[PDB]
C-alpha cells in the first residue's frame, strides 16, 4: 500500500478515517478504513506495531480483517465495514433489531473471542463502541487498541480506563484476563439489551448507584465497592430472566467461576433456538 494512491472520504472517529486506496487514479479502488495516531510518541507508537501484529496474526469471520500498512508515518488499513459501531446501529435501528437479532450478535462475538483466547490474546476494552456491522445479519470485533498478549507461564497479564466495563480484579490489581473479558462480555450482553437508551448505560447506571454527588479519585473506589457488596448493573426492561442470568454469571466475583466464551456461545444459541 502506497500513501500517495489513497483518497480521503470521510472521518469516522488516534483516528480513523474512511478512504479509498486507488492505485489506478480511476476510482476503481476498494473502500478501505485507516486509522493513524492523533500526536504520536515513541511508547504510543510501540504499541501501536503490536496491535497491527495482533491484527495481522487474527483470520477469523467476527474479526475485522488486516488488510495492510503503509509508512515512517505509520497507518493500519483494514476492511470497511458499512454500518459502524453497533453501538450506534442499536440506536439508529431499533425498531428492526428483535431480541434473536440481538443474540445473533451476543453469540458471533462470543465466537470471536474465543477465537482470541486461542491466541491467548486479552482485549481488555469489549464494549458495544468497539464491534462494528458489516451487515444486518453481521457483526465483527472491530478494534484491539488495548489488546495483550498473554505471557507464556501466566493466565493474566499485569498493566483513562473504560471503568465502568472493568472486572473488580482489574480495578484493584490491574489484572487482565480472559476472565475480565468474559466479565465484560457480560456488560456487552447488558448494553445490547438496553439498546443503548441513554439513561441506561453502564456509566449512568453505575453513577446513579454510587451517587452521582460522587468525583473524580473517590467514584472507582466507591465503584470497587459496590462491586466488592455485590452491586450489580439491573436487569433491563424487556431482558427475559435467562438471559440476565447470563450476564450475572459472568459478573461473578471469583474469577475461575465465570464461563468460558465456548459456553456462554452455546447456552446463547440454545436460547435462541427456543424463541
Ligand atoms: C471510528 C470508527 N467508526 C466507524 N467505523 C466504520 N467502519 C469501519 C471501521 N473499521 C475499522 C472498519 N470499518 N464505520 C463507521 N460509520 C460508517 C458510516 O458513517 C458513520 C460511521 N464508523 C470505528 N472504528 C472501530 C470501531 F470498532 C468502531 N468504530
Amino acid at each position: 500500500f502506497e500513501e500517495r494512491h489513497l483518497k480521503f472520504l470521510q472521518q469516522l472517529g488516534g483516528s480513523v478515517e474512511m478512504c479509498r486506496y486507488d492505485p489506478l487514479q480511476d476510482n476503481t479502488g476498494e473502500v478501505v478504513a485507516v486509522k493513524k495516531l492523533q500526536h504520536s510518541t515513541e511508547e504510543h507508537l510501540r504499541d501501536f506495531e503490536r496491535e497491527i501484529e495482533i491484527l495481522k496474526s487474527l483470520q477469523h469471520d467476527n474479526i475485522v480483517k488486516y488488510k495492510g500498512v503503509c509508512y515512517r508515518n505509520l497507518k493500519l488499513i483494514m476492511e470497511y465495514l458499512p454500518y459502524g459501531s453497533l453501538r450506534d446501529y442499536l440506536q439508529a435501528h431499533a425498531e428492526r433489531i428483535d431480541h434473536i437479532k440481538l443474540l445473533q450478535y451476543t453469540s458471533q462475538i462470543c465466537k470471536g473471542m474465543e477465537y482470541l483466547g486461542t491466541k491467548r490474546y486479552i482485549h481488555r476494552d469489549l464494549a458495544t463502541r468497539n464491534i462494528l456491522v458489516e451487515n444486518e445479519n453481521r457483526v465483527k470485533i472491530g478494534d484491539f487498541g488495548l489488546t495483550k498478549v498473554l505471557p507464556q507461564d501466566k493466565e493474566y497479564y499485569k498493566v483513562e480506563s473504560p471503568i465502568f466495563w472493568y472486572a473488580p480484579e482489574s480495578l484493584t490489581e490491574s489484572k487482565f484476563s480472559v476472565a475480565s473479558d468474559v466479565w465484560s462480555f457480560g456488560v456487552v450482553l447488558y448494553e445490547l439489551f438496553t439498546y443503548i437508551e441513554k439513561s441506561k448505560s453502564p456509566p449512568a447506571e453505575f453513577m446513579r448507584m454510587i451517587g452521582n454527588d460522587k468525583q473524580g479519585q473517590m467514584i472507582v473506589f466507591h465503584l470497587i465497592e459496590l462491586l466488592k457488596n455485590n452491586g450489580r448493573l439491573p436487569r433491563p426492561d424487556g431482558c427475559p430472566d435467562e438471559i440476565y442470568m447470563i450476564m450475572t454469571e459472568c459478573w461473578n466475583n471469583n474469577v475461575n467461576q465465570r464461563p468460558s466464551f465456548r459456553d456462554l456461545a452455546l447456552r446463547v444459541d440454545q436460547i435462541r433456538d427456543q424463541m
